[PDB]
This record gives structure tokens, C-alpha cells and sequence, in this order.
């Protein structure tokens, strides 16, 4: 116990990896929808 392990370095660009990809897929949804707002 106390060993006081840090998750330090690029583990975070994980976290920050999966921020990102969740940004990229939602609005690939508002291109979905919008596109298709447009042939109707």
C-alpha cells in the first residue's frame, strides 16, 4: 500500500483518442440526417 502508481503518460491519448471518435461519430449523424433532409 502507498506505492502511488501514476497512470501518467500517452494512456491519456486514449481517453482523448475516444472523445474524439465520439465527436467524429455523432456528426456523421447530422450529415446523415441533414442529407436526407434535403431529398424530401
Amino acid at each position: 500500500k502507498k506505492n502511488s502508481y501514476s497512470y501518467g503518460w500517452s494512456f491519456y491519448f486514449g481517453a482523448l483518442s475516444f472523445i474524439i471518435a465520439e465527436m467524429v461519430g455523432v456528426l456523421a449523424v447530422h450529415m446523415f440526417i441533414d442529407r436526407h433532409k434535403q431529398l424530401t
